[PDB]
């Protein structure tokens, strides 16, 4: 919406979970800079009343702050003028039957502002348009059916007069998609599935290009066996980006259906894929699969950061993406050409490289190492030592980009995995996985399970790396003060120098941080806020109460030592400087 581009142009606000349309997570505010951020103090705090994992960030439109919670996804409206008083509250009624049909915690990744409305996407696949000034419901529409195992954890993207939403359920045999709804009415406009026939994909077989060449007819059907694409995954629970000058929205598709690759032969397109659609029609201009025929649940849903940098001496419209498979891709967001494809964790061993030789016969595909391939090791065989784990080198936590340093600040994981697939039959509403996993720190390094690194997307190198004891599940934020903020799983909100990488600030929030750090400006003064509350997959052992070491799909026993640093929580902490 034009109401969104007016909010991105106001650095005192945050009208999107992604900061800007380009998903850069870079704020122009420079009141809190590298020279005074040591003096940062807590201004005020606010508890949400909800436990489990708190992802996302609050929005601040004008002088009103909007805070969301995990299930049942309550929306608070705090009057920043009235001392953070609750002006209106939206407590939705949802079926508690929806919690067990969620892969990995009851999380919700935030709201969005458009045309005076607060857009909420509930866990039960219900899209609600709430009035920003009163909280009254403008319209409610159900995007899916949790009876079939279809939930939602992602945020929405408002573009022009439409709202594009995602759906979760890659672990429940869901044929996922992305859906555009009317902003003023909530009517369905177009629905672009990630898998299936060409009409359901909304793809031009002669004009939609993959790796520079047309995708052809039945590009996705010819890579699936029989009717298993109807339960084929490729879900869309990540972050959405948009370039208005190109009229293109970008997102990533999730894992292909079950975790047993033997019963799912073929490339399983277009799961694990970067998409580029028209917001109005849904027509894909170009498309690129990162992990063909997945064997490790390397959901390719991570954010698509749009930047304009000089590549080979030419100013190119770029697209950088830090995938779960451990590779940081740098693409031409206009054509879809893959320029760079390197590992942003040196321990990644599942593939030797991503073949980018333009006449290699394997152009654009990762060279799968047979030692760490679960399909080659076969069903009911434990593939030991695969790095990264199923949670990947980087999960839902979004990375940030600083145009001053030209670097990407990505909160990474450092966990490897034992993987044993087995055959499973599909029942609607029941999980459709077929794998028993065990996670543990990488044998190298220092025993830590996380790193906060700086990335150069034009040569594919790590400029500097900061270690972390546990994984870095919190979204990062870079500012014009040469600072980057991110939260640790032990509940620490850290600030590092954009160029050097030195820790400048560290404060203990009440719980582990899996949400994204945000900043805003009220009465002329910059504040930085973050939601605390450990959860997601890293804190599934604490959030779900699991005690088995293999429960929670391996992540319960992988983060056992997390319990001696944090409990469950639901707090928002706001920081500023002494007046
Ligand atoms: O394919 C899917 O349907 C889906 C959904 C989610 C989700 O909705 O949160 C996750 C995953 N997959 C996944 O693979 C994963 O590792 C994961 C971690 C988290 C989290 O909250 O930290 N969600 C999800
Ligand atoms: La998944």
């Amino acid at each position: 919406n034009e109401s969104v581009l007016k909010g991105v142009a106001n650095p005192a606000e945050q009208v999107l979970q992604t900061v800007d349309y380009a998903n850069t997570r870079y704020s122009k505010l420079d009141q809190i800079n590298a020279s005074n951020v040591k003096n940062l103090q807590v201004a005020w705090t606010f508890s949400t009343g909800v436990l489990r994992g708190h992802e996302g960030s609050p929005l601040v439109v004008g002088n009103i702050m909007y805070v969301h919670t995990p299930f049942p996804n309550i929306v608070y409206a705090l009057d920043l003028d009235q001392g953070a008083k609750i002006v209106w509250k939206y407590e939705p009624k949802q079926d508690p039957s929806v919690i067990p049909v969620m892969c990995c915690d009851t999380v919700n990744r935030g709201l969005a502002y458009a045309d005076g409305a607060i857009l909420l996407h509930q866990a039960d696949t219900t899209l609600v348009s709430l009035d920003a000034k009163s909280g009254k419901v403008n319209w409610s529409v159900k995007n899916g059916d949790p009876s079939k195992g279809e939930t939602n954890t992602a945020t929405v993207l408002p573009v022009k007069d439409k709202v594009i939403v995602g759906i979760s359920g890659g672990e429940f045999g869901v044929q996922c998609h992305v859906t555009a709804y009317d902003l003023k009415s909530g009517k369905k406009v177009w629905r672009g599935y990630s898998i299936g026939p060409d009409d359901q994909l909304i793809v031009d077989p002669e004009k939609t290009t993959s790796l520079g060449k047309p995708i052809g007819k039945d590009s996705s059907l010819k890579t699936w066996e029989g009717d298993q694409w109807k339960t084929g995954g490729g879900c869309t629970w990540g972050w959405f980006s948009y370039d208005p000058k190109l009229d293109l929205m970008y997102y990533g598709s999730g894992n292909p259906s079950t975790w047993n690759p033997k019963q799912r032969p073929g490339d399983n397109k277009w799961s694990m894929t970067i998409w580029a659609r028209n917001p109005d029609t849904g027509m894909a201009k170009w498309v690129y699969q990162m992990t063909p025929h997945d064997e490790w649940d390397f959901d390719g849903i991570n954010e698509m950061i749009l930047t304009d940098q000089k590549f080979d001496g030419k100013d190119r419209p770029l697209l950088t993406h830090f995938d779960r498979n451990g590779f940081g891709y740098t693409l031409d967001r206009a054509t879809g050409e893959v320029l760079v494809a390197e590992k942003f964790d040196p321990v990644v061993n599942w593939a030797t490289k991503v073949d980018l030789d333009k006449g290699s016969k394997t152009y654009g595909r990762p060279l799968v190492v047979s030692k760490y391939s679960t399909e080659q090791n076969g069903e009911d065989v434990n593939s030991k030592g695969i790095c990264p784990a199923a949670l990947g080198t980087k999960d839902q936590q979004p990375a940030a980009f600083s145009p001053k340093t030209g670097l990407f600040y990505v909160p990474t994981n450092h966990v490897c995995m034992d993987y044993e697939p087995f055959r499973v039959t599909y029942t609607p509403g029941q999980p459709y996985v077929g794998a028993t996993l065990s996670m543990y720190p990488a044998p190298g390094s220092h025993g830590g399970m996380g790193n906060f690194i700086a990335w150069d997307n034009l040569q594919g190198k790590i400029k500097w790396s900061n270690p972390e004891q546990f994984s870095a599940w919190g979204g990062a934020l870079a500012t014009a003060g040469d600072v980057v903020f991110y939260g640790t799983l032990e509940g620490f909100l850290k600030a590092v120098d954009s160029k050097t990488g030195k820790e400048l600030y560290k404060f203990k929030t009440p719980s582990g941080i899996i949400g994204n750090v945000m900043t805003y400006e009220h009465k002329g003064k910059q504040h930085v806020a973050v939601l605390s509350g450990v959860g997601g997959w890293a804190g599934i052992g604490l959030a779900a109460g699991l005690t088995d070491p293999n429960a929670g799909l391996g992540a319960v026993g992988g983060y056992a030592a997390l319990s001696s640093y944090t409990n469950l929580g639901g707090q928002l902490t706001v920081f500023s400087l002494p007046n």
